[PDB]
């Protein structure tokens, strides 16, 4: 029969974040952030903390799952909200065109840095790489991930 461990972590994470700190009272436990199957980062608990260094931008996520696993411990799971149909995200070479009536549009680069903010419509002039696009309507945020060659 496994025992319990104590885990405390924020309820939210910035779309631009680079790390995520989890307190846990079992040294050697493993804390991991994921979007079911995309493993976005992992750290071992040492001195009561795991500082998860994210391996990719999470700006294309609305939620992530925190999982903390330990030898003979009951696994602890938490949802974490990531905070920056009725739209289109278009790519054409180096330009990304985003449209959605009455929406906040945001674009983030592959280092999680926010590169563009506009209302309703924008054209963004990109560089080679992967971007996240956030379209924030009333009641709901959507995201897409765009590859620019």
């Amino acid at each position: 029969v496994p025992t319990k461990m104590q885990v405390t972590a924020p309820a939210n994470i910035s779309a631009s974040a680079q790390t995520f700190e989890v307190a846990c009272d079992y040294n050697g436990a493993i804390a991991t952030l994921s979007d079911d199957g995309d493993m976005v980062g992992t750290a071992i608990v040492k001195d009561g903390k795991a500082i998860i260094k994210l391996n990719e931008s999470i700006a294309d996520e609305t939620n992530l799952t925190l999982t903390v696993v330990g030898y003979n411990k009951v696994t602890v799971i938490k949802d974490v909200k990531v905070e920056g149909k009725p739209y289109t995200v278009a790519v054409s070479g180096k330009t990304i065109t985003v449209e959605s009536p009455a929406a906040g549009l945001t674009i983030f680069d592959m280092n999680g840095r926010r590169v563009a903010t506009a209302k309703n419509r924008m054209v963004f002039e990109a560089q080679n790489g992967v971007y996240a696009v956030r379209i924030a309507t009333e009641g709901k945020t959507y995201t897409e991930k765009v590859i620019v060659k």
